[PDB]
């Protein structure tokens, strides 16, 4: 049962996005905070 | 640093792939073994 992969920083948040500006996997909190204004896509997208 | 994310199964393997069949982040070993023949793309593409 290792379906969900979580953020290294926000431990209970699933990594569901990829920040293109940083070539970095991100969770919702990462994308709205440290990565605000960066270009991104949800992984499924 | 905390940006590179490593697989929880294959400890020294980074999650660089996304298995489209399962909508799940995978590392090289995950993709070739547990996800054999599933559709995938490297995150960077
Ligand atoms: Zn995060
Ligand atoms: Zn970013
Ligand atoms: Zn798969
Ligand atoms: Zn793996």
């Amino acid at each position: 049962g290792e379906r969900t992969v979580y953020c290294n920083v926000h431990k209970h948040e699933p990594l569901v996005l990829f920040c293109e500006s940083c070539d970095t996997l991100t969770c919702r909190d990462c994308q709205l905070n440290a990565h605000k204004d960066h270009q991104y896509q949800f992984l499924e997208d």
